[PDB]
């Protein structure tokens, strides 16, 4: 490469694989929110949630690639994995389903970091700072907000519950 | 008749048949509208729900009969059958009412397809599909969808959950 | 399900299949835009020909996605492939597998308009018609138009031409 | 001084240095665009590409210049050598000249983070992070992106592909 300069193959492999990680991410949302869809589960407020998360996903795999390149290192991509679930249960069991996935990725952020800074890498130990870690770290808090609301409501009576909450705070 | 080409006498009594149907739907959605409206039932959304659906059924009985006039047949009407209750119990029972009727009109336009299709005439086939068949199918997910909600809020307590769908919902 | 009506088991799944043939074509252009925007390939022109392509197939899935739950099929998800390529060569190249992909994509159209037209299911016709097939046959015909384009310029000098092509059309 | 808190000699000093590496290459910048100038090579596109890479040169080093007085060091001026050539050759010769001198800065940028590491300056390695590493990295992928497509073109025919890259892409 004519342009790269302090840029690990250890770094650009665990790029490639992180990328992966959001795509699969993305898929992830994509299923759940085409899941609340369903006429027979019927809440829009989550289905949107997650359609737009879907996007953020994706978007984040993007801007990971963009700068894969940026480095000078190649974008090599492997089959993407379905979901692991078909149905996914109930806002709550949705809800914490996506903090797991989120906490995954968020580990696989901060091993990465871990790695540039090993490495030496100070760009992508700032890229990761300003594109990736805070955003996590919010919707993480967002998402732990919302668990603990639904948790609330649907210890209360669940069907009820969960129409106000995908009433009011989706 | 100096215009009418190919428009089989079939597809002319089914035409006027389903004129029918849709204005008979256009009265039941009235009846339903009204009783939702007593003040001892007193849901607004739920009667604004169904007289808005009034309006659609008898504007597509409109335009059948435009499409009569344009394919040279002749428009003929018959007595329209009074609803089939005149009482429609509580919201549930009403959203399942509607279902089932569109269902039956889902089925006629189906049957009427078929029959154009037989008779080699892709002008009524083309008609059904830009203005009938898209518009029953997003119609009835839409219920679909509704009575799901319904149904998770009545089986927690049925006045409170009523109420509930009524305000957020409707 | 309270909604499904006219809907084949055979459709169903044929949906599914095409909603992985899709997102596996929002994948390919995926890795087909961000190899044109390696800089030891550098055209950007025909990075964001793909990278748009790629969003076209995504929402592509997610409109068969949602007819999906119109009329009351379960979405189900499988692996996506990876691209069949990991370094796409030159802008024909790259344009002949483009091509390649959407005639594969428009055989599993036609294949599915076929299936629908022997289970007499006009709606899943229509919507296959209003948005996809003529979608389909204007993007072949424009990428056979670049083609052409391409191979006209790159036959004189290629280097030259693949530039040329892509600051003056693309 | 009253201000200085956590600001170690060694890195007051290699500011200062890079301060004159900075200076430098707005100087080598300065000689290229006019270079480019000359009635005699006559590309006007290049001599703007380099006259406006001489001022975002100088504004880096007046950036440090700030700073270093933020923190309360010292800025301590040294002779600017004069470029390493009087005339820059031909337009790849010349973009070939400006990444080697953009990975000489890089690496600067690199090594002062490396000292403010040791040192444990963390306003240091945040101000390099936000206003300098990855302005480079932009820049050379950017001329990365330009030498190849400038190859690419006098490969073909030399004076012309040179004057299309002028047009075209300057």
């Amino acid at each position: 490469s004519q342009i790269r300069q302090n840029y690990s193959t250890e770094v650009e492999a665990a790029v490639n694989r992180l990328v992966n990680l959001y795509l699969r991410a993305s898929y992830t949302y994509l299923s759940l929110g085409f899941y609340f869809d369903r006429d027979d589960v019927a809440l829009e407020g989550v289905c949107h949630f997650f359609r737009e998360l879907a996007e953020e996903k994706r978007e984040g795999a993007e801007r990971l690639l963009k700068m894969q390149n940026q480095r000078g290192g190649r974008a090599l991509f492997q089959d993407l994995q379905k979901p692991s679930q078909d149905e996914w249960g109930t806002t709550p069991d949705a809800m914490k389903a996506a903090i797991v996935l989120e906490k995954s990725l968020n580990q696989a952020l901060l091993d990465l970091h871990a790695l540039g800074s090993a490495q030496a890498d100070p760009h992508l130990c700032d890229f990761l700072e300003s594109h990736f870690l805070d955003e996590e770290v919010k919707l993480i808090k967002k998402m732990g907000d919302h668990l603990t609301n639904i948790q609330r409501l649907v210890g209360s009576q669940a069907g009820l519950g969960e129409y106000l909450f995908e009433r009011l705070t989706l």
